[PDB]
């Protein structure tokens, strides 16, 4: 599909079985989700962004479906105030900018 | 221009006369530049990010060109870690996600 800006880029998504609602977020390399708790081994990590760093859980190789389109990378997992789709997956799922 | 997302999708903006790298971020509502002299008034404002709230100087109605395209809208200076260009901008430019 084609999505405008004038809203938040907002898609639901499929993850460890669960069904959430993420941000298309191009200015993310990473892919952050809200607190969950995953199965697996993990390793921290740090990331950064407007205001500083928090702290997140990185699991690997972990399956996130976007809108139909399956999709399979690092998941960072911590304290974010929205579940960020970055470009990790964007690209697996051909998603690009358009103007 | 199509833009993939293999790469962080920065661009040459010009502002104030200036030229800069920005980031293309669609999970940013507003558009935020790292510290700069901008002509005109300005009110202090506030915004959130991953880290927490900085303190940003708000600047309305401000000519900003993007990858040729020109804009006129809202910027907000402050200790963002990088340039990034926002939905508010995006809009105008006439930005789409697409897959
Ligand atoms: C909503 C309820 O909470 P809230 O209101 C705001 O929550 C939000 C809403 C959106 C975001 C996404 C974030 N947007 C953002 O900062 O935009 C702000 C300016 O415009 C305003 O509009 C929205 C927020 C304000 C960027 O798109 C992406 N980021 C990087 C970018 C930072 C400049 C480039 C370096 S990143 O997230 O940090 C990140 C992700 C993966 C990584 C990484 C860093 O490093 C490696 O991997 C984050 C928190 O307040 C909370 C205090």
């Amino acid at each position: 599909p084609q999505i405008t800006l004038w809203k938040r880029p907002l898609v639901t998504i499929k993850i460890g079985g669960q069904l959430k609602e993420a941000l298309l977020d191009t200015g993310a390399d990473d892919t952050v989700l809200e607190e969950m708790n995953l199965p697996g081994r993990w390793k921290p990590k740090m990331i950064g962004g407007i205001g500083g760093f928090i702290k997140v859980r990185q699991y690997d190789q972990i399956l996130i479906e976007i809108c139909g389109h399956k999709a399979i990378g690092t998941v960072l997992v911590g304290p974010t105030p929205v579940n960020i789709i970055g470009r990790n997956l964007l690209t697996q799922i051909g998603c690009t900018l358009n103007f």
